[PDB]
């Protein structure tokens, strides 16, 4: 009944179950409109309860089996084998080889990202914005995979919705940023609204990251978030708007 977004690459996978989610099919009302995931927003906390609990049942299970990080845009990830109930551990990346577990990642822009090992039988969500994606979210999710049984070359990865190329735009110093900390990635900015700003393709820079940790098979649903408000919550359209906040949008999988 909710509704999805999912990839080529993930749904042919037999007991496993992923999808990122819209901010379609829930019970939250004004700027937060239905399934609002974000427990750390300003938005009720109970309606938040039934959002999560509603995305959990979609996965066949129950709140208990919903894993998310209280985010911190780090690269820390973490290992859940079993439910940690309402809490909320620091980090951006929710590891698994536990059948049931749901591992999942909040996002309004900052690009989610789905792993898996189908013969290891691991998966992961990751938190990657822009700091996490620089610092190595990516390839610390890959690794903390690889501590379970992974292997990095049979990691399937894919990006989800998230701000897209057209719709992210950054200033000099988050150019010179990237330009001057990951070698190469200027090839990830585009021109911009005047010569002090410049596009960023972050879903093409988390794509890299995953090449860059191995993953060989990966790809990017292609849904751009502030784009489409119809479909997606998006920090950078609540800042346009003057919000003083946002729905989060919820993107996980499991090992059915």
């Amino acid at each position: 009944a909710l509704p999805t977004v999912q990839s080529p690459l993930l749904s042919s996978l037999p007991g496993v179950k992923h999808a990122f989610f819209t901010r379609q099919g829930g019970v939250s009302k004004g700027i937060y409109d239905s399934l609002n995931v974000g427990r750390g927003s300003q938005d009720e906390p109970a309606d938040v309860e039934e959002n999560r609990a509603r995305i959990a049942r979609w996965f066949g299970g129950g709140p208990e089996d919903l894993n998310v990080c209280y985010q911190i845009h780090s690269t820390i990830a973490i290992v859940a084998d079993g439910s940690w109930g309402d809490a909320r551990p620091e980090g951006d990346a929710v590891v698994s080889k536990t059948p049931g577990v749901i591992c999942g990642a909040m996002a309004a822009d900052c690009a989610p990202v789905l792993l898996v090992d189908p013969e290891a039988r691991i998966v992961a969500a990751a938190h990657a914005g822009w700091r996490g994606a620089l610092d190595g979210v990516v390839q610390s999710a890959v690794d903390r995979m690889v501590e379970l049984g992974a292997s990095p070359a049979n990691i399937t990865g894919v990006v989800g919705p998230c701000i897209g190329p057209k719709s992210y735009e950054v200033g000099l110093e988050f150019l010179h940023r990237f330009e001057a900390d990951c070698p190469g990635s200027g090839r990830f900015f585009k021109p911009g609204a005047s010569e002090d700003k410049r596009f960023f393709d972050l879903p093409a820079f988390v794509l890299d990251r995953l090449a860059t940790a191995g993953v060989e098979r990966r790809e990017w649903v292609g849904r751009d978030t502030r784009a489409e408000e119809e479909w997606f919550f998006s920090n950078r359209r609540a800042f346009l708007n003057n919000d003083g906040d946002y729905g989060r949008l919820l993107s996980a999988i499991t090992l059915e």
